[PDB]
């Protein structure tokens, strides 16, 4: 349906996270996993 990232980038209603990330609240997801 659509593309999805990975880290921070977004994270939109249409645009769930796939994998275990975490978002703030202007849409970047991301994680102390992989990124920061």
């Amino acid at each position: 349906d659509f593309p999805l990232s990975k880290e921070y980038e977004t994270c939109v209603r249409p645009r769930k996270c796939q994998p275990p990330l975490k978002c703030n609240k202007a849409q970047i997801c991301v994680d102390p996993k992989k990124g920061w």
